[PDB]
């Protein structure tokens, strides 16, 4: 009823205000993954992962019209206008910086946070830019 009332509203909020209750976190560390897409900004907390991961699970809940589900990142992406050459390189990104990133095995937040920096990282090197429904989408929907 709330979220009817102001002109402005937000439709991918109903997982992420879910993700910040779900978690038992507050509204301080799901606004530092808002505070993370800033470039080269200095995000170091655990909980930033335990957020951005939390996602990546609940896509399900994102509206149709968007087109994102978990696993369809390929064709998800080329709606967000990623060429194919494009798509495949964010999911190759991903995976490339997995393997150089910290893995925790106690902690999948830094594992998240750690790769999702180095995600970052590599597309900001690049001479076109994914927009924050495709960059993120892919690394969401390939959870």
């Amino acid at each position: 009823s709330k979220e009817v009332m102001k002109q402005m509203t937000i439709n991918f909020a109903k997982p992420m205000e879910a993700c910040k209750q779900e978690l038992n976190v507050p509204d301080a560390v799901m606004q530092d993954f808002f505070n993370f897409w800033k470039e080269g900004y200095q995000i170091t907390n655990r909980e930033a992962g335990c957020v951005i991961l939390c996602l990546a699970k609940k896509l399900e809940l994102l509206d149709q019209d968007m087109n994102l589900h978990h696993g369809k990142a390929m064709e998800f992406a080329m709606k967000h206008g990623a060429d194919e050459a494009m798509a495949k390189q964010l999911l190759d990104i991903k995976h490339s910086c997995e393997k150089v990133i910290t893995i925790v095995a106690d902690d999948p937040c830094q594992t998240m946070l750690n790769l999702a920096m180095c995600f970052k990282a590599e597309i900001h090197k690049l001479d076109w830019a994914p927009t924050l429904d495709v960059a993120v989408g892919e690394l969401l929907a390939d959870t």
